[PDB]
């Protein structure tokens, strides 16, 4: 299964800016999705939320959609 590290383990509503560094940081290494630098998502859970599939891809060619998906399966937990 896929489980959030105990440290990110809230509604990503609630995240901060630095928690979504720490998601995309852990993605990475989870994953093997491609060097993505922290500051890409300057924002924080909250606005990380609007973002459309169209603009994760805009961020992030590589790892873009895969990053949109996790965060969906993420938000289908609880």
């Amino acid at each position: 299964s896929i489980a959030l590290p105990a440290h990110l383990r809230l509604q990503p509503i609630y995240w901060s800016r630095d928690d979504v560094a720490q998601w995309l940081k852990w993605a990475e290494n989870e994953f093997s999705l491609r060097p993505i630098d922290s500051n890409t998502f300057e924002m924080n859970g909250k606005a990380l939320l609007l973002l459309t599939k169209e603009d994760f891809r805009y961020r992030s060619p590589h790892s873009g959609d895969v990053l949109y998906e996790l965060l969906q399966h993420i938000l289908a937990q609880a």
